[PDB]
């Protein structure tokens, strides 16, 4: 009960601001997150030695893939983290319970392909769920973690509350389905301006935490330059094998999957930052003002990105 997890100075004080990197100490990566969940949430929230079990065993089902692994999982329940604190009054109990499990969960058992791959490959998992194929899959494989004996971190919730928690956490991971965003980002678009938008309206509430679901999933375009154009690497490393496996389906894969043309990766970049990443934070901002460093960071890198077109700098 008396037991804080503390982490170093640098640490301690990086780990609040948007841009945080989690760093290359992988060990280190479950205390961060426990950290968060304490500040976040309260001491109260979980049973230690529930959490630790819980957040091993999620990690053992994340993949060693370039991107979709680990270390995305944490990034991505950081940035959420972040906006909690940014948002202190806004959110219940259990949506702080909910989202950073959801944030930390979204991608259990990623192998590095689009729900598009699998489709055109047949994959099992295409048959199982024909929308939203592994988004289906990762709430999925969250559910059986928590059905692990000694897992089930919210087994202090009441039947119903344990029921309003799931349900959290599976619209949140459905939401990480990017063809579901443009959509999703429309009508709070169109809510806000028309000023309709109420957040004590559920269907309301659920728009919102998937447009937060989606700002954290693509927070790598909010860090440092350095980091945005080190982690575009594994991003590109993952849809060039991705290409690799449709050329071998007898499919001509789109250009951004093809490894053959790299030099259009830094158009492609812009087209992806005007047509998602910058609309995103936009009404995101609009909705929860205390988030607007992340659009100011995604302007950052927008220009980091113009720059390397005009050859200015190459990302090497
Ligand atoms: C599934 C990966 C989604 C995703 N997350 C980030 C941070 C990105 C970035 C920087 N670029 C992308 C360009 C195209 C694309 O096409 C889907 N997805 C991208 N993406
Ligand atoms: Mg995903
Ligand atoms: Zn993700």
């Amino acid at each position: 009960g008396l037991m804080q997890f503390t982490l170093p100075v640098r640490l301690c004080k990086e780990i609040e601001l948007f841009h945080f990197d989690i760093g290359p100490f992988e060990n280190m990566w479950p205390g961060i997150f426990v950290y968060m969940v304490h500040r976040s949430c309260g001491t109260s929230c979980f049973e230690l030695e529930k959490l630790c079990r819980f957040i091993m065993s999620v990690k053992k089902n994340y993949r060693r893939v370039p991107y979709h692994n680990w270390k995305h999982a944490v990034t991505v329940a950081h940035c959420m983290y972040a906006i909690l604190q940014n948002n202190h009054t806004l959110f219940t109990d259990l949506e702080r319970k909910g989202l950073l499990i959801a944030c930390l969960c979204h991608d259990l058992d990623h192998r590095g392909f689009s729900n598009s791959y699998l489709q055109k490959f047949d994959h099992p998992l295409a048959a199982l769920y024909s929308t939203s194929t592994m988004e289906q899959h990762h709430f999925s494989q969250t559910v059986s973690i928590l059905q692990l004996e000694g897992h089930n971190i919210f087994s202090t919730l009441s039947s119903s509350e344990y029921e309003q928690v799931l349900e959290i956490i599976r619209k949140a991971i459905i939401a990480t389905d990017l063809a579901l965003y443009f959509g999703n980002r429309k009508q709070l678009e169109e809510m806000y301006q028309t000023g309709s938008l109420n957040l004590n309206n559920q269907s309301h509430r659920d728009r919102v935490i998937g447009l937060m679901m989606t700002a954290c999933d693509l927070c790598s375009v909010t860090k440092l330059w350095p980091v945005t154009k080190l982690t575009a690497n594994d991003i590109y490393a993952e849809f060039w094998a991705e290409g690799d496996e449709m050329k071998k389906l007898g499919i001509q894969p789109i250009p951004m999957m093809d490894r053959d043309k790299k030099d259009e990766v830094p158009q492609g970049q812009l087209g992806f930052y005007n047509a998602v990443a910058i609309p995103c934070y936009t009404t995101l901002t609009q909705i929860l003002p205390p988030t607007e460093p992340l659009l100011k960071a995604c302007r950052d890198n927008l220009s980091q990105w113009e720059k390397v077109i005009r050859g200015e700098e190459t990302a090497t």
